[PDB]
């Protein structure tokens, strides 16, 4: 729609898209994450995390150490522009953030920080 | 069978077993690893690494640093009692080691050193 | 010891005992549950739930419906005399209850409410 | 624009142009590489490497041996005038170099050092 996107994470460890475009006219953007799979949060938990291409590796590495309890995210990680919680099969979650936090020109990557998933579950977010 | 076990690592990031039992009457034990998945060594490559429960973390951390070229294994890591190579979809590999290297009473863990997989891909190997 | 018992739930879906005896002289009894397995709460979680033999089936069925979030227990289930929480690999939990709640002569059963586990995970708790 | 060019490498293993013209009036030149594909750095990763036509074969052959960890480029290869990183699907990267390094009259070749890609991924860079 406008200023919002519907994204899914399945048991095949994939997002149903790898490119999100945020319209500059939007004050804020909304990401709706859903898990149409069957596997529970331990095995196939997904979340949606946004940050600069430069910070991904960092977030992913620290998230893994945080553990399942912390939704595989370092508490109050400054590198994380926005994020949903870790959801499992059948669950759902959404997050809205201020388009202002994004700065035209830079590279933005979204991905799941569940151990091993960033390998396949990642994509670019562009501010056009 | 006797003195050998068949183990699999799939695209869902899991081993098809988490407990292996090595009979003391065996002079050597063989582990046959196979990858019935579809994803390439890249994203979902697996391996089977054996070590003491105490050394797991150490091995996992250093392997990650060694990189995909090194099969996510520190070259000549003394803590590794035995290991297969990193295999991808459709591939296969095996490794035989001398049961003597195992000392009854201690704790042994087997796991995959591919970045993130240890979270779920790991089990206990016991000498009975 | 006296007025306390140490019980375990492993990955093989089994308790390390199927009979518990509560001495009448005890004012209260304590159960210490521990999970020596490797599998996470999703797949191989366990809890220790006590009730009359007659209510077990009822508790198990409703517990299943309550879902993982509720520790596979119907909230405020009156048929439940005592219970630990659902624990996964490496975790631990304990519960102490008043021996008074038990009434000599009746039949008591303890079991795990995680889906499918009550088939093997259950035992009798006697007041001698 | 002026003193910069936008180039692409897709999943079909091709550059969106095989000729780049650098204006001598430029002090330095900028190449912006983007990967509009879907395949990961792993299978369809690309990079932009500049060198004399005479050196290409050498760079490609050694870059291949360096491995994926090295971005398929021998470390500190003197034959490489300039280069971007090895990028995957959705990623992006740029490299700026001093036009001075180029010497009018000689032949310059750009290409991707990913195993096999040089067959189709290469072009000429002229200093006019
Ligand atoms: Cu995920
Ligand atoms: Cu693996
Ligand atoms: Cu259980
Ligand atoms: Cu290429």
């Amino acid at each position: 729609a406008e200023c919002s996107v519907d994204i899914q994470g399945n048991d095949q460890m994939q997002f149903n898209t790898n490119a999100i475009t945020v319209d500059k006219s939007c004050k804020q953007f909304t990401v709706n994450l859903s898990h149409p799979g069957n596997l529970p949060k331990c095995v196939m938990g997904h979340n949606w995390v946004l940050s600069t291409a430069a910070d991904m590796q960092g977030v992913v590495t620290d998230g893994m150490a945080s553990g399942l309890d912390k939704d595989y995210l370092k508490p109050d990680d400054s590198r994380v522009i926005a994020h949903t919680k870790l959801i499992g099969s059948g669950e759902k979650d959404s997050v809205t953030f201020d388009v202002s936090k994004l700065k035209e020109g830079e590279q933005y990557m979204f991905f799941c920080t569940f151990p091993g998933h960033s390998a396949l579950m990642k994509g670019t977010l562009t501010l056009k």
